[PDB]
């Protein structure tokens, strides 16, 4: 075991990870999107 | 956390929470601050 729940652990976690990287990436596009000005 | 490389896994978790929101927030607030330059 671990100590309650690590499962749901790592899927939250994968999920937040590739929401992480979409968010990131919709933000500096949201951002370029709007370039330097 | 685990016994293994869950611990990282819960403050990655944790954060992404936290950073999830911030980042939800700050990229609201990031671009209606840019706004239409």
């Amino acid at each position: 075991g671990c100590g309650k729940s690590i499962d749901d652990l790592e899927d939250e976690l994968y999920a937040q990870k590739l929401k992480y990287k979409a968010i990131s990436e919709e933000l500096d596009h949201a951002l370029k999107d709007m370039t330097s000005i």
